[PDB]
């Protein structure tokens, strides 16, 4: 199909609900050992990012399952990067689950809104997947291994 779409110049940003933020804050300063996953979504009337659900001791391969494969959703997972020496830390990263089968009118909302989130949860690593399926164990260590670069 040879279509030359132009598109509209307008972004839809929102704020993070205190009810959710609180959770994000703890995530980083979590006193647990197992893994975790915090999902977030935006409403049409609430026009504010609220807590969707909280997962515990989950995996990067099973988490994607609890995520939509048609619409973009927010999910904050914390992988476990073990170090040969013996020490192991859980680096908090933001996985922007955006299914290719999603519409642009929505991508703009979650897109502009996402950024803000990365600031609320104080996340340094931010990865995005074109399909919830991609979100897997291997793919996980992949992002932590080779992330963004400056130049």
């Amino acid at each position: 199909g040879s279509s030359g779409s132009s598109g509209s110049e307008s972004l839809v940003v929102c704020d993070v609900a205190e009810d959710l933020v609180e959770k994000l804050r703890k995530f980083r300063f979590r006193k647990e050992t197992h893994n975790a996953a915090i999902i977030m979504k935006i409403d049409k009337d609430e026009r504010l990012v609220v807590l969707d659900e909280e997962l515990e001791g989950v995996s990067p391969d099973e988490l994607k399952d609890e995520l939509p494969e048609r619409q973009p959703r927010f999910i904050v997972y914390s992988y476990k990067y073990q170090h040969d020496d013996g020490r192991v830390s859980y680096p908090l990263c933001f996985i922007f689950s955006s299914p290719v089968g999603c519409k642009p009118e929505q991508q703009m909302m979650y897109a502009g809104s996402k950024n803000k989130l990365v600031q609320t949860a104080e996340l340094t690593k931010v990865f995005e997947i074109r399909n919830t399926e991609d979100l897997t164990e291997e793919w996980l260590r992949e992002k932590l291994g080779s992330g963004p670069s400056s130049g």
